[PDB]
């Protein structure tokens, strides 16, 4: 998929992938997110959160303090490049945000907000 | 302190030890489970099971398989020596079963049956 | 691959891929391991484990209590249908097992015995 | 106690506690940090690093290329508030520090720097 990706987050709190490429040539790129699996959203939800690897633990950190509610995010969070909805077993939800938004030489991270998850449920975006 | 122990599970999916030892001049061993933080029951349960090292992924199984009303555990599993309740944050159950029960030279695992949490949250039983 | 898989353990304790399917028409099957990164195995060890779900506990537990120069596997251990050396970063190993050792309706796992690396690094295996 | 907490990393790769809460009135606070557990320094070091939630990632990482040699942390890195050295199990080590090198408003966290062990040894620091 030139310019997108697909990306799962199953039962056991595992991403089926750790890295994901950004073509330069990309001007937009796209994250699917699916969630294979039987346990609803409130049990095993997955999100998908992007930022630089700097800020990915505040990110965390404050997704918790924000609650269930707020899909374990802070709202406007300026760290945030990217996310999607926090989704459960069944559910799917694509983002799309612009590659300028990103530098070649610079570390990113994409990961799940869910409280305990990003423990397990990390990975390195980085440009190509 | 020797016939009882203090565990807590937290917010970030973890208990504050792995590892218990029950002396073998205990009749009776008790075991207080305490939920520091502030999610609840069904997004961050935690219950605190026994079992041998052989049958915990048995119990963990047929536990998630439960459903929370079940306590995320197999109705009258003979595979559990002891169990406490489901519990939330700012809640707390306490439970106490026979050493006779346990035998030297057995793998014992204590461990939380909420869907996914087992992964992190078990630890060794021994008697010594 | 054909009745084969590649699979790769790096320096951020993951495997590329957590669900390995093995066909019944497979007389053997082939996993072949390799570490990319640049940590020493003392530090960042990988090896490939294969046992049923129930299995798993004691193979870790025994596993961490065999030391490093046993590649913290118990020797002889009979619960290991399939196993890898410990490799370390630019190391490579492969393992090809008779699919009769597999039986249906059984759920194995496959992991990392190194200190600590198996509540991150495990996945399913399953015959069909 | 008051001014002081207490911290064990054990064998499974875990801190006992995930949250730590200085309060403003103490002039200094001290970290004493255990390891139980039989596992050696080489294969299961920790140390306790304390820096803003910001700065993490960066510490992490300059510390993972220094090397066992230098307890796994760059020197004289000056994102570091206070640090323990690297132990092994059966060991001790503390670390007292000044209250006024933290300030209320930012997120600290504390973290072992020993390859991949931050995936599940780390917590926040509160000036509270
Ligand atoms: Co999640
Ligand atoms: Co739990
Ligand atoms: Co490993
Ligand atoms: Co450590």
């Amino acid at each position: 998929a030139e310019c997108s990706v697909d990306i799962q987050g199953n039962d056991q709190m595992q991403f089926n992938t750790n890295a994901i490429t950004v073509d330069k040539s990309c001007k937009q790129f796209t994250v699917n997110l699916s969630h294979p699996g039987n346990l609803p959203k409130n049990v095993m939800g997955h999100n998908w959160v992007l930022s630089t690897a700097a800020d990915m633990q505040g990110v965390v950190t404050d997704g918790m303090a924000s609650g269930l509610d707020k899909d374990y995010l802070k709202p406007d969070d300026s760290r945030v490049i990217a996310h999607t909805k926090l989704i459960g077993s069944g559910e799917k939800d694509s983002v799309t945000f612009d590659v300028s938004k990103l530098k070649e030489g610079e570390q990113y991270m994409f990961f799940c907000t869910f409280p305990g998850h990003s423990a397990l449920m990390k990975g390195t975006l980085t440009l190509k």
